[PDB]
Order: C-alpha cells, then structure tokens, then sequence
C-alpha cells in the first residue's frame, strides 16, 4: 500500500485561527498578529518582536488546558482523510509532534482524533518529534524544513499551505499542497506504480 | 548514526508485576496468575480462561488511573538505556504502544520517561500502534510477532525476555536480549558497519 504520513497542526487542525481567538480573548489589550501577517514558523518568535514579554504570554495559550482539544478542523481536512484512507492500497498515519509541556497536548490530540475521525482512528496515531524515522512515501506537512535522524527520509515532503509559508519559493522538485480543495489525489497518484 | 528502538512496557517498565500487584490490591479474594506461569502474551486471555468474568477486571486495572505513571523500571533498564544513548553513533528512541483508552495512558507515558530519564530525553519519544513503519538497525521489544503496514521493516527485531515468551523457540536467525544484564552492547556492535 501507498502510505502516508498527514500532520496535525496547521493541516488537519487550525493551530494558527485556535492560537489568535485564544490570545485575543485572554489579552485583549496586547497587540497581535493578523493570520495574514504570520511570518515565520514560530509563532511565539514573531509575537516576542512585537512587544516585550508578548512571547511568554503566547506559549501560555498552547500550554492551556483545552487549546489542543478545541482547536476547529481546516476546511476540508476531515472529509479528506477520510476519503484518503477508504482509498484502496492506502495507508494513512496522522504524524504529529506534542509540545514539550506534555500534560494535555498528547492527550487531547488523542481525543480530537477520536471526535472528529472516529474511534477506529486512533491505530493510525504516531506522536513524535522527529518525522524522518517514520517511513512512507509521502508526507504532508506544513513545516518547511523537517530534519531529524535520518538524513535521507524515505518520503517525499509535500508543503501544505500555510499563511507562515505561503510565500516560499521552493526548491525543485519540492512542491506544495495548497488546501484540501486541491488536488491530493493527483500527489498520490503521482507516486503509485 | 546506529538507531535503536527500544519498547517500554515488559522492557523498560515492568507493566507484568505492576499489574499483578494492583490487581492482588484490589481484587484479593480472586486467583491470579503468578508472574513465573504467565503464558500468552495477553495477560487479559489468561485471566479470562482462570475464571470467567476475570478478563474484565483485568482490564479494570490497566484502564485506571496512575497505572502507567506507577510502573517500577526493569532492573538494569534505566541504566543500560541511559548509556546506551550516550555511545557514539548511536540514536536511541523509546518506541511504544499507548492502550486503546487514551485518558491516561499517552499522559503517563511522557511523565514516565521524564521521571526516569529527564526532560531532554522526552524528544525521544515515539508512540504508535504500528512499529514496523518507524525505521531503525535494531528494535528491542518483549513482543515475538510484530506487524503492521510495512511488510519488511527496516529492523532487527530482538526479542526481549519476559514469563510470556521465555518458552519460546525462535527462528534462526532471531534472537533474544535476555535482561538488561545481558551484552546489549555486543548485539548494538553486531550492526554496526
Ligand atoms: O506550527 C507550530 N507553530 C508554533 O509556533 N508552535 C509553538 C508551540 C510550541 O511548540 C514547540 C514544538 C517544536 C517542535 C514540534 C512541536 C512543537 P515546543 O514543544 O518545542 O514548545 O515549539 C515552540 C512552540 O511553538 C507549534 C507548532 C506546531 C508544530 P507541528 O505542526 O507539531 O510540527
Ligand atoms: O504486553 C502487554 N500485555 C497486555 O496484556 N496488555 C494489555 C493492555 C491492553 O493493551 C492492548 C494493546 C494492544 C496493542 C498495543 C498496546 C496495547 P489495547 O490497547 O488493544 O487494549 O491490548 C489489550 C490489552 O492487553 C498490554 C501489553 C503492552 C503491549 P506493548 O508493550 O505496548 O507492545
Ligand atoms: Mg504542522
Ligand atoms: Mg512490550
């Protein structure tokens, strides 16, 4: 079977429009970052040059009870896998890193996965925080530069579209999965016998 | 680098007499199985066939609360791991199976290793149903059949010894790590080029 590896935040779950509501609402007189404004991967990194301290205010936002489990899925994410997985001699897994304060975020993505793909979902978790020990032929994420182990991972890397990463002239043959509204099956096909 | 998995249930925490304990504690005026005629590798199937309505409970005492979080190491475990990270050329990744009921088990899991082995080794974490897609020289797992979606992974599966499986005769050329006492070293070398 074709196997892929489908990232969690920022591809299937809204990290950025969950991260925005959540600060907004808990420091509503500190300025922020509109989501077409987001530069750069880091988000705690742009909101530390903005303003002194505005850095530890963010990450108490992902580090909060909730914020993973109540993120909203990306349009078209959820119908998606779920087609993608139905497909015969397809294998997908949701690879996804926790944060480091462990306490909710392993937990609650476990539980998002359940509520929104089902209990029989749960087998296609992996958690980790390196994505090139993971074998398979395609993986969709949208992290630009995915490093770890492995130096030569067996997948090919297709960028999903993020505000972060929207402008990012790649390098050929890289290429860019701009929404679920496009054509994933097309990338798939692509790299079948 | 050398990349090694090691499992954490019946190889670096002892999930057999953790459970025995608990369900002694808690069901005391039922049989059990005593660590030394353990036989299967699911401990639930035993219970089940000793009496009925035993399967159950057994369960009951995985599913709760702490059970994961208050496993004790194997002997030699911590140690040999700890060092075993520290060898040149060498990446060591604590690769597990979180339960079905995900409320506790992922959580402990993490707050595990940080016990045990410290904030910085929790980037070596790797949770999955699904070992055979995570790529490695040497897998080192108490479980003797290990299957998923890769049907040839890139692995040395090396059974490690535990009551279940100590019967067992393996296939030429499989082999076994015995406990931690054992010359994992020698077995690590034997992969290197
Ligand atoms: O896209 C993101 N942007 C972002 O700013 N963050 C935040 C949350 C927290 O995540 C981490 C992080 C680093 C690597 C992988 C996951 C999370 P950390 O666990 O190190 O605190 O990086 C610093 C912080 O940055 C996470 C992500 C999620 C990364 P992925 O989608 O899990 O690869
Ligand atoms: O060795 C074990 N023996 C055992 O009886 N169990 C129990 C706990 C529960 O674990 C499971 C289980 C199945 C596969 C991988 C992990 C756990 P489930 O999540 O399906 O309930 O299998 C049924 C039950 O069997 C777990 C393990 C741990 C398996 P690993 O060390 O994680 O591979
Ligand atoms: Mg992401
Ligand atoms: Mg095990």
């Amino acid at each position: 079977a074709l196997r892929v590896l489908v990232d969690m935040d920022g591809v299937l779950a809204d990290f950025e429009g969950g991260f925005l509501r959540k600060f907004r609402a808990r420091f509503p007189d500190q300025p922020f970052i509109a989501l077409e404004d987001r530069r750069g991967f880091w988000v705690s990194e742009q909101y530390g040059r903005l303003r002194p301290g505005l850095s530890e205010k963010a990450i108490s936002i992902w580090e909060s009870k909730n914020f993973f489990f109540e993120l909203e899925p990306l349009p078209g994410a959820v119908e998606a896998v779920k087609e993608m997985a139905s497909l015969q001699n397809t294998d997908v897994f949701i690879c996804t890193s926790p944060i480091k304060m462990f306490k909710y975020c392993p937990y609650e993505k476990y539980a998002w996965v359940e509520k929104y793909f089902g209990p029989d979902f749960l087998e296609q978790i992996v958690l980790t925080r390196d994505k090139t020990v993971v074998s398979a032929d395609l993986l969709i994420d949208d992290r630009p530069d995915i490093t770890g182990a492995e130096p030569t991972p067996s997948w090919e890397h297709v960028l999903f579209t993020a505000c972060h990463n929207q402008h990012l002239q790649l390098q050929p043959p890289r290429r860019r999965l701009h929404s679920w509204a496009d054509d994933w099956k097309a990338i798939l096909d692509s790299k079948r016998p």
